């Protein structure tokens, strides 16, 4: 049966399954207080699917000029063509090499660059912003979005979307590897999966995606979607309560002390953006501090709303394309004034 929404991690996370129903807002607005994400199912099914393939990428838009990340070891790759990311999103035999002769798991860094995706690409940002779930929240004019309303007191974001694109991570070493590292943000975002590519070549690469799933602390619904739906998964994330940034900065103080770092004791390894916490970072952050976080696998057209405060960490297990806009809700605009 068609059902209004389900829950995840064990009922800690809502999840709405109708991106276009009118009445989501009763149910999302209780858990949104509380401080907690919330995931939306099918957004992929409202799009265009041809804007959103790696091959039209590449055809429209593979001369300009940018900058990638090797992932395994964060070296920058300086002023190659956008079309030499694009070609191996999917293709091994297609990738940019190391010196080990490995194809290189990359990300696309600042691409379209700062507030351009509008001007760049007009037809993909109708398609988007037409179909966000929680219109009122998540449109630049939405009534419960503040960032067009409020003063210099308060950071307002840049106008957006930002897209964001990887290859995924492959080996058994790769599963300590973040796509983006633990960070947060003074803004809310909601994060729309718009493709997955799963690979050819060095492809029946399946199981090494279960191993990093299960060992994600990933709950038994979650591995459901999997095993009975065969929905596409596309990343791995961790969120954690806006509350608990300062315990996250405490363990990662030190263990950067216990590693040799030599660091300030009120220095910041969230704003650094420097770590991201694998499976004995995240057993000793609950053991040793108390804290639990939540796991979310991002399936193909689930939009994850993360709240403003909220540290979090991203870990492609498929090649993504994702799509983020930010927003401030009434909810959560204390944490971005500039004041107390
Ligand atoms: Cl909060
Ligand atoms: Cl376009
Ligand atoms: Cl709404
Ligand atoms: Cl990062
Ligand atoms: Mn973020």
């Amino acid at each position: 049966s068609m059902t209004s929404h389900s829950w995840l991690c064990d009922g800690r996370l809502l999840c709405l399954h109708d991106p276009s129903n009118k009445n989501n807002w009763k149910i999302f607005r209780e858990c949104w207080k509380q401080g907690q994400p919330v995931l939306v199912s099918g957004v992929h099914k409202k799009l265009k699917s041809e804007l959103w393939k790696p091959e039209a990428f590449s055809q429209e838009f593979g001369d300009q000029d940018v900058d990638l990340v090797n992932c395994r070891n964060c070296a920058i790759i300086s002023d190659v063509k956008v079309r030499d990311f694009w070609d191996g999103f999917e293709i091994i035999c297609k990738r940019l090499r190391s010196e080990d002769g490995q194809p290189m798991v990359l990300k696309l860094k600042d691409w379209p660059p700062g507030e351009d995706f509008r001007d760049m690409m007009p037809t993909r940002f109708e398609d988007l912003m037409e179909n966000l779930p929680l219109p009122e929240y998540t449109k630049r004019d939405g009534r419960l979005n503040l960032a067009s309303r409020l003063p210099s007191y308060f950071v307002r974001p840049d106008l957006g979307p930002k897209m964001y694109n990887a290859y995924g991570l492959i080996t058994a070493e790769d599963r300590r590897v973040g796509t983006t590292n633990l960070h947060l943000d003074v803004s809310d975002a909601v994060n729309v999966m718009v493709y997955v590519g799963i690979p050819i070549g060095e492809g029946a690469h399946d199981e090494e995606v279960l191993k990093t799933i299960d060992e994600g602390d990933a709950d038994e619904v979650t591995k459901e979607r999997i095993h009975d739906h065969k929905e596409k998964p596309g990343a791995l994330w961790h969120i954690y309560a806006a509350k608990d940034a300062e315990k996250i900065r405490e363990l990662l103080r030190k263990v950067g002390e216990e590693q040799g770092q030599e660091n300030p004791p009120d220095h910041d390894p969230i704003h650094d953006q420097s770590w991201y916490l694998d499976q004995t970072l995240r057993k000793r952050l609950y053991e040793e501090y108390g804290v639990q976080g939540w796991a979310i696998v991002q399936f193909l057209g689930d939009a994850v709303f993360i709240p403003a405060g909220a540290p979090h960490q991203v870990h492609n297990l498929y090649s993504c394309i994702k799509v983020a806009e930010d927003f401030v809700s009434p909810e959560h605009v204390k944490h971005c004034f500039r004041l107390t």
